[PDB]
């Protein structure tokens, strides 16, 4: 699912830095680079990982420190990958969560 900027757009997933074209803003350059609106971590350059270990691994959830991507928002706000995946891992859980007490819901309905 796409994660969203607190003006509630959903960000995009970039594997290169974005063109003036991509950003609201006139000015925005990324060409060295961007800060975490979140973390504040100066990521300045996006690298390609060899270890291609995700038969089935979340590949947002693989190496947050691999800055192999990072999440762009046309309004400028943005997210390391790091902070990406720390919110698939809690979305994930409040998902797990939900699932278990519907099927322990499901159980003591069904149960005397
Ligand atoms: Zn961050
Ligand atoms: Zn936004």
């Amino acid at each position: 699912d796409r994660i969203k900027c607190p003006k509630k757009h959903g960000m995009k997933l970039l594997r290169a830095f974005p063109k003036l074209n991509d950003t609201a803003g006139g000015t925005s350059d990324y060409g060295w680079g961007f800060w975490c609106d979140r973390c504040h971590k100066e990521v300045p350059a996006l690298i390609k990982s060899k270890k291609r270990i995700s038969k089935a691994q979340d590949e947002r959830t693989h190496a947050p420190e691999e800055n192999t991507f990072f999440y762009h928002c046309h309004c400028g706000y943005d997210l390391c990958k790091a902070c990406g995946a720390s919110i698939i891992h809690a979305s994930n859980t409040l998902k797990e969560n939900y699932s278990t007490e519907l099927k322990n819901l499901a159980a003591c309905f069904s149960t005397p």
